């Protein structure tokens, strides 16, 4: 019912959220020409074998999270009291929230036109067979799929879509935090002007309920999150599978 105006300092976190974004994300995805090339070995089977023998898109999609990783924590430093956390605990956030932010912020590239992530010509348009050849199977990428367009069709505004990944990060439930108070209360700063935002400046029919429709994104993120992990443990398994990676890779998910 009651719909209170954004206060002057919700209005500067959602603006210094939306220039950090800006600041940490590509639209045009210039980089990429940078990282190890993309290889597409056939496999119109989906073995499994072949994929582990020869892990053809791990150099380019480690090189791509990896550099995405450093992304997302230039993002999370911007974060309005991100800073006032202990090291430590920034630490622990940032690792534990890592691959989630990369699955929510790749949203921005997911297209529903074909169900990829189109970061350019045909070299950077990643489907389910890429995926696979990168070691992972579908019990992850079909899931993932999944929440891409379930995210897409919330239609969330780029202020929506940035609180909801600095809500990701700055999480008093993550494993390892020492001040959980700390956390909340940053946490419930964001919250609420997530919840203040969709009140007054999210027209009908897709508001009001769109928060509660978020929350359980954060919700479906954390089991894509252990199956990630699970997955990323069986590629571990691989030989020579350190070199196809990267050290940030290996420490965040290692
Ligand atoms: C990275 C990103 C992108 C796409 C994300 C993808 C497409 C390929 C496969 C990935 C990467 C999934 C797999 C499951 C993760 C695999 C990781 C390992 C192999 C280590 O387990 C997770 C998210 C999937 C491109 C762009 O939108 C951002 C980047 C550009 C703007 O900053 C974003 O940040």
């Amino acid at each position: 019912s009651l719909r209170p105006k954004l206060s002057e300092e919700q209005q500067r976190i959602i603006a210094i959220l939306l220039d950090a974004h800006h600041k940490t994300y590509d639209p045009t995805y210039s980089d990429f020409c940078q990282f190890r090339p993309p290889v597409r070995v056939n496999d119109g089977g989906g073995s499994v074998t072949l994929e582990l023998s020869q892990l053809s898109m791990l150099p380019h999609l480690a090189d791509l999270v990896s550099y995405s990783i450093q992304k997302v924590i230039g993002f999370a430093k911007m974060i309005p009291g991100f800073r006032d956390l202990t090291s430590e605990d920034q630490i622990v956030l940032l690792k534990s929230s890592a691959i989630e932010v990369i699955m929510l912020r790749s949203n921005e590239s997911f297209t529903m036109d074909d169900m990829s992530w189109t970061c350019g010509n045909q070299d950077y348009k990643y489907r389910v067979s890429d995926v696979t050849k990168a070691g992972h199977s579908l019990e992850l990428i079909e899931p993932l799929i999944k929440f891409q367009v379930g995210l897409k069709k919330l239609n969330l505004h780029e202020e929506e879509h940035v609180l909801l990944m600095a809500i990701c990060i700055v999480s008093p439930d993550r494993p390892g935090v020492q001040d959980a108070a700390l956390i909340e209360a940053i946490q419930d700063r964001l919250s609420n002007t997530l919840q203040t935002y969709i009140r007054c400046r999210h027209p009908p029919p897709g508001s009001h309920l769109l928060y509660a429709k978020m929350i359980q994104k954060l919700a479906d993120l954390r089991s894509l999150n252990e199956e990630h992990s699970k997955q990323y443990r069986c590629l571990s398994f691989q030989p020579e599978c350190s070199m196809k990676l990267t050290p940030l890779v290996l420490e965040v998910f290692g």
